[PDB]
RNA sequence: GCGAAUUCGCUA
RNA sequence: GCGAAUUCGCUA
């Protein structure tokens, strides 16, 4: 077996966006508050490069390719588990046919020390939310319960529409003087457990539970860099989901935090700065 | 983003 | 095929 190399990609947002810029008033998230992260194997030593920006929706970051490891083996077994991982970044999270426009795979502390996160990749291949909608079996005697804390750095999808191609969106705010018994912005339905009801033939087993905001994770491809009735329509299009709101109880939460997800929509335009 | 309708520009 | 304008449907 032949010798790899290990480099962290660090990410500081070094420019938070400004708030005349900030027009989908979100929050905004530094990438180097969380410790788990993206890295690149290869067989190759990579040339020194500069650092660069990428313009997230938080504003600007910086982007460094660290060394963090060289000279060391990797088994076929681990080997296999980081290119279905590297895979599934870019089939399934990104859902993206060209990476850059030799493995991501993600880094983490084990005590501020990064290196291969191979339990989290364990523990996405074990996930039933990994591809697609995950089965449940909320009923009156084993109801759904509201864990705060599983939606604090989360991702989540509808159970119940868009089987295909699921929509998944950041959980952008919990709304805790929201129920579903809340009335519902539109004159044709009382409330939100109604509109599920009538609409998709939804029941609810918790009617306690708080309600959520969410933020689409849609990300153009190319972010080096900081109009038409298609981008207008595209735009509003963007602009309704983000004024949905959504039942905790009706909806999955994904394997991939919603940190990570964030790191992982820049992975395009770096690999492409890479290589080009 | 996935679709639809109507109208206009680019070829000889 | 490469573009443009106007209007409508799908999410809560």
């Amino acid at each position: 077996d032949q010798p790899c190399y290990l480099y962290v990609i660090g990410m500081v947002l070094t420019t938070p966006l400004p708030d005349e810029l900030n027009f989908r008033r979100r929050k905004l998230y530094p990438p180097e508050d969380t410790t788990r992260c993206f890295g690149i194997l290869t067989a190759k030593p990579i040339p020194q490069i500069p650092h660069f920006p990428v313009y997230t929706r938080s504003g600007e970051v910086t982007i460094s390719i660290e060394l963090a490891a060289s000279g060391f083996m990797l088994s076929l077994q681990m080997l296999e588990l980081i290119t279905r991982l590297h895979q599934y970044i870019f089939s399934h999270i990104l859902r993206l046919e060209k990476p850059a426009l030799y493995c991501v795979l993600p880094l983490n502390v084990v005590s501020s020390t990064l290196d291969i996160d191979f339990k989290f990749m364990e523990d996405i291949e074990k996930s039933e939310a990994r591809i697609g909608i995950p089965s449940t079996k909320y009923t009156k005697e084993t109801p759904f319960v509201f864990k705060l804390e599983d939606y604090q750095d989360a991702v989540i999808i509808p159970r119940y529409r868009n089987f295909d191609q699921p929509h998944r969106f950041y959980v952008a705010d919990v709304y805790t003087d929201l129920t579903p018994l809340s009335k519902f912005p539109s004159p044709e339905y009382e409330t939100f457990a109604e509109y599920y009801k009538t609409k998709y033939n939804l029941d609810l087993t918790n009617l306690n539970q708080p309600l959520l905001d969410v933020d689409h994770t849609s990300s153009r491809l190319n972010l080096l860099t900081p109009l038409s009735s298609a981008e207008k329509r595209k735009a509003k299009w963007e602009s309704l989901q983000n004024k949905q709101i959504l039942v905790p109880e009706l909806c999955a939460i994904h394997p991939i935090p919603a940190s990570l997800w964030r790191k992982a929509v820049c992975l395009p335009s770096i690999l492409y700065r890479l290589h080009c």
